[PDB]
């Protein structure tokens, strides 16, 4: 008898947290699962994302992600005509192009708190 | 025809990597998969949990992530006796005891680096 781990939630953060969600939900796709004032849930397919608060903008800043997807190429497209595809000269939320990496064909998203999410192929 | 995001993977952080990683695999039995010198995988069963490298220490100490397993009560006892069940007059590696939230059964673990894990029962 041997406990065993059957799946993980990344948690995002945000000093607005209310915003977080509103960009996740209207703009990307994902569904609000759960919303409290300091802490939410966003959900899209079998993904689950947790949001939570901080004070400090460089938690943010330092936070990651990685998601994998069936269909990158049309996740790209669909997410390309509401997020900005110039990464550098952007301040705001942004995508990268779609690249090679050592875990595999990606491209990467800054939400508007600052954090930052790979996407990556199945 | 439209993506789906299939599944998706918490990255913790540490101002020491390596430490980090000696922590999560020596001592709570999950292994290597693979390591970097600032950026790190770990795994156990079904969840994967990546490591990466910062240099302010609030970050760690802001990261969050959910975990669901089978089998909590005894993850919960393989777990005590190689950390300390003494979450507040502690300062290194904690636990604290299984107790319910909104989420429902868990308990949480702060790990060397300062990352706050909370693992559920499924």
């Amino acid at each position: 008898f041997m406990a065993k781990l059957t799946s993980a939630v990344p948690v995002l953060t945000a000093r607005d947290v209310a915003g977080a969600v509103e960009f996740w939900t209207d703009r990307l796709g994902f569904s609000r699962d759960f919303v409290e004032d300091d802490f939410a849930g966003v959900v899209r397919d079998d993904v689950t994302l947790f949001i939570s608060a901080v004070q400090d903008q460089v938690v943010p800043d330092n936070t990651l992600a990685w998601v994998w997807v069936r269909g990158l190429d049309e996740l790209y497209a669909e997410w390309s005509e509401v997020v900005s595809t110039n990464f550098r000269d952007a301040s705001g939320p942004a995508m990268t192009e779609i690249g090679e990496q050592p875990w595999g064909r990606e491209f990467a998203l800054r939400d508007p708190a600052g954090n930052c999410v790979h996407f990556v192929a199945e």
